[PDB]
């Protein structure tokens, strides 16, 4: 019982989002691109620039919630491609245009609060799903590779936006498939395994939605 939508075209590569608190934007782009792909059989990078400039609910590189993101983009009809509407990592005017339109939105859904197998369910169902989970653990940052277990990781703070692209097991470890926005040098090329069914370590489950299609 596995799945892994990297080997799927579900994803795309790991981006960075350099000096600024885009995160939420990011995790936002990946699910709505997942969703692309399952919709229409191809994808392509949606931009965050578009989420940080226009997403009045958010506070740009300040940080935000992705069901903002997915609840913008229902509202106004679409979302621009990275390519028509490019990342700066910076907050600008908003500057949304409806040529470069490369997806839409049409509402979304929260996984109940703490609930892994709702959280397991949703993956397996849907595919990649945004998530926020607490980073600011040392020994989170400096993740190369295995199964991130850190007891200290606190439920309760949840500061960091990401995606979760598949779940499985690596020697007898479960673990959910996580895709950052620290570039592809960080972790491992970009993505860090992360303890699963281990009391919704670092709240996994705590704030996990994903976009309707």
């Amino acid at each position: 019982d596995s799945v892994d939508y990297r080997k799927k075209g579900y994803v795309t590569p790991v981006k960075n989002q350099g000096q600024c608190g885009s995160c939420w934007a990011f995790s936002s782009v990946g699910a709505l691109e997942g969703q692309l792909k399952k919709k229409t059989g191809k994808l392509l990078n949606l931009s965050p620039q578009n989420l940080v400039d226009c997403v009045s609910e958010n506070d740009g590189c300040g940080g935000g919630y992705m069901t903002n993101a997915f609840q913008y983009v229902q509202k106004n009809r679409g979302i621009d491609s990275e390519d028509a509407y490019p990342y700066v990592g910076q907050e600008e005017s908003c500057m949304y245009n409806p040529t470069g339109k490369a997806a839409k939105c049409r509402g979304y859904r929260e996984i109940p609060e703490g609930n892994e197998k709702a959280l397991k369910r949703a993956v397996a169902r849907v595919g990649p799903v945004s998530v926020a989970i607490d980073a600011s653990l040392t020994s989170f940052q400096f993740y190369s590779k295995g199964v991130y277990y850190d007891e200290s990781c606190n439920s309760d703070n949840l500061n960091h936006a990401v995606l979760a692209v598949g779940y499985g097991i690596q020697k007898g470890n479960k673990h959910w498939i996580i895709k950052n926005s620290w570039g592809e040098n960080w972790g491992n090329k970009g993505y860090i395994l992360m303890a699963r069914n281990k009391n919704n370590a670092c709240g996994i489950a705590n704030l996990a939605s994903f976009p309707k299609m």
